[PDB]
């Protein structure tokens, strides 16, 4: 989840 999020960002 965190690095699916922060590459969306
Ligand atoms: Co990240």
């Amino acid at each position: 989840l965190a690095e699916a999020l922060h590459s969306a960002l």
